[PDB]
């Protein structure tokens, strides 16, 4: 490398590309938002210990959140959330306006960003999100995934 | 019982559940369509030789298309769609209304069924659709996918 | 193709190469033996339904045996068995002499052929024997293993 | 909670069981030995940067090798090595007496420890050793491997 299934890249053409790679599973997701998502950073599980993924932090003073999955027993079972521009940041390129997170234990981590734009949805009937791919310019411009069993 | 990453479920809850399991590759898809997708049946590749999976047919007089891939060098890199109910089959439940496939070699087997309702899109950077899962009643009620490296 | 992890070449470079392929799992193994292993063909599982793998039969008038596992619930957790030349077969190269299979339920299919030669050993901790590869000329010149989750 | 294929545990039941877990690849191995293998510590690759796995050290004053593979073009292609007891450590239980590492590039990191006891041979045709698992007490009592595509 060992490779993984990389399903996706939902978002747009600009920003700067970042592939954090692959790990055993997710422990914490922490993002900043207002009308679009700006910051996205994750705390992975690496063989029993926590691993802090690289950060893709925004300069925009957006509203802040921390999603804390209860590890082993809880893992996401669905990722969805629209995509499109934001004439305000004067950025012509498509961008991730929202991004909601469902869980196998039921807990859904409420829509973040305004549900305006075109919808993308990804339900997992069997599998495991194991890492994140995507781009980040001023906000998070595109999002991608890493799957495994 | 070896297992696969089963991604998705896109479509409604009506129809009879079907699963065709996992193979080694896709050799030819066959579908009928007309304002919605009726029949669905894929011919797979089992260890270098062709293996026809179960047929999932509709009695509806729908238009017919044969999608045949050049098998080893060509595979689907994207499956998109629009799932939306259909008041004509008097079906209140959601149904997959359109279906578009895009190849790693550059050919998009143009949108079959009319592009109406909520769009779905699943792009792949490294992975392989290795078996189809789905529901069928009179139309292709739903669509599921299985994956591998 | 999708690929699987292929561990194995145990035996010698002689004979003709055979790769039976990767399937869903194993339902019955069928071999022949005297002083060494001669024929080896298996019945595989192909998505809930049995599937016959090609026969790799040895012309040698040998003792016969059918090993059948209780499918789903019982599966191979171990494979092992002695390899060396056979001055009789006037075979200048090393060939497989004995082969013993151990089960997750306790069942162990007694050494078939003679325990003579250098020994090889594969205990599986997590994983699944999914297809058989190897070489066959008069006897089984060599054996390989396919694996998945 | 993702899994990888773990094969084996070639050794004896003595000592304290350890499992470094899985990563992206093997960059360096560092062991000690005289008549049996004493220390075993590996510097893994995690997504592009080195990640040191835990050290499993041994007080026995042994020779000290430092194995560095050229990480992306070079990876292990086979592991082999003799398992037998060791009268001198006054131990009743089988230990990993010897250990040899072959590479896909051609280099064979010749025998470390004596070639004595029963033999084991893990040869690989397709796949990646992606993590080591095992048991240490005074020396290296057992060794197991993790696999991925």
């Amino acid at each position: 490398a060992s490779q993984t299934i990389t399903v996706g890249s939902w978002g747009g053409p600009g920003g700067n590309g970042w592939d954090e790679g692959s790990y055993t599973g997710i422990r914490q997701i922490e993002l900043s938002y207002k009308e679009a998502i700006g910051s996205f950073s994750v705390i992975y599980d690496l063989n029993g210990d926590p691993f802090s993924g690289p950060k893709h932090t925004s300069k925009l003073p957006y509203k802040n959140v921390k999603i804390e999955l209860k590890f082993p027993d809880e893992f996401l079972e669905s990722v969805s959330g629209y995509t499109g521009p934001f004439s305000a940041l004067a950025t012509p390129t498509p961008v991730v306006r929202s991004l909601t997170f469902k869980t196998n234990k039921g807990r859904t981590f409420g829509p973040y960003g305004d549900e305006e734009g075109t919808y993308f949805n990804l339900p997992i009937e069997n599998g495991l999100i194991v890492g994140f791919k995507g781009r980040t310019g001023d906000l998070l411009d595109a999002i991608g995934i890493h799957m495994s069993l």
